[PDB]
């Protein structure tokens, strides 16, 4: 039962963002823009992991209506507080989705990233598959805290995870500060 109830003023919460947005700043003026963000999904995340053209675009095109969500647009430099703001308004479109049985755009994202990752077919993401994105995205490069993420979720029997349980964590993640979600990224994300 993932936690609905939204907690945009709990100092965790808030904390778990803002280390995003500094992991995102990289000259660390304490701004970001949509175009940074989308060259880093395309230019460096999909080369990397060997994405097609076609796999590259849908990803981009998950990860434009995502940051978008959070008031980002090309050519404009954002804020961290505008940012957060932003991101509440994210967060509640989310819930407001999942309320009415519609994908999220997290659940989308996923998908577009899992596909990168679909080669037998599986259907899934293997552990090494994950460790290769914690470290190429730079959100969790450190091989412990990518098998922790694996402990931390429910996976099948041949150990791999799949894009429900992923975005189901996600959503508790990164919207609603679930206790279930906690240590989702193991120390690579408070
Ligand atoms: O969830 C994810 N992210 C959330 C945030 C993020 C950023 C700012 C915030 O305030 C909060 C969260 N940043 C990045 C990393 C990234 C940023 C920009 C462009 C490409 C990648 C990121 N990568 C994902 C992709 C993903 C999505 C669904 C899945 O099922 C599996 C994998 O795996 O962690």
């Amino acid at each position: 039962a993932v936690k609905l109830k939204t907690d945009f003023d709990n100092p965790r919460w808030i904390k778990r963002h803002k280390h995003m947005f500094d992991f995102l700043d990289i000259n660390g003026n304490g701004k970001i823009t949509l175009d940074e963000i989308v060259s880093k999904a395309s230019d460096d995340i999909c080369a990397k992991l060997e994405a097609t053209p076609e796999q590259t675009k849908r990803h981009q095109v998950c990860v434009e209506a995502f940051f978008r969500g959070c008031g980002m647009e090309y050519g404009k430099e954002i804020a961290f507080p505008q940012f957060l703001d932003g991101f509440k308004q994210l967060a509640t479109s989310e819930l407001k989705k999942w309320a009415r049985n519609e994908p999220t755009l997290i659940r989308e994202w996923g998908d577009a990233v899992f596909d990168i990752f679909d080669k037998d077919g599986s259907g899934t993401i293997t552990l090494d598959e994950w460790k290769a994105y914690g470290k190429i995205s730079g959100i969790s490069p450190s091989q412990e805290d990518c098998e922790a993420t694996f402990r931390h979720c429910d996976l099948d029997n041949s150990g791999d995870l799949d894009v429900d349980e992923m975005t189901r964590q996600h959503l508790g993640f990164w919207y609603t500060l679930d206790p279930e979600a906690d240590g989702l990224y193991g120390n690579g994300v408070p």
